[PDB]
């Protein structure tokens, strides 16, 4: 089924190239949405897409790019509204 | 490569058959470890096998069972240990 997951994830997340390597990771499993860098130092992303796409970029986004260090991600499901394409939006 | 994950999982995640659930898709997954209950209300696991793999059941792992309502998910990685098979521990 299609899913919408809403993270926030935390930890060393920006300045290591997670946005570039999350959209090079939803682009091969074919997730749609967005990532985001957050003033906070998180990084947010909206992923939707076939729950078992979704689940794969979610479980990715735990490890990140060889720099990244993951402590914790927050997610809240959705409901799906048509998202297309994957894109870096801040 | 080959990757353990452990991992604390929060939300409305014990009295939901989430370490059921979880033995089963780490079996379908090939994935070796353990999963327990804590007495925070919070579950744990150990996530132990080829690194795709162990990523779809973390991912897995913020969907849950349908009854689950998984708020956050904390990860760290650690060196794998040689586990064998999927084991609900607690």
């Amino acid at each position: 089924a299609i899913v919408r997951a809403h993270l926030k994830i935390y930890g060393r997340v920006q300045g290591v190239g997670f946005r570039w390597s999350m959209q090079r990771e939803a682009r091969k499993l074919g997730v749609n949405g967005w990532v985001r860098n957050l003033p906070d130092g998180s990084v947010e992303a909206v992923l939707e897409g076939d729950e078992e796409r979704v689940e794969a970029l979610i479980g990715w986004a735990h490890q990140g790019p060889p720099l990244a260090r993951v402590t914790r991600v927050e997610v809240k499901w959705e409901q799906p509204k048509g998202e297309k394409g994957f894109r870096i939006v801040g």
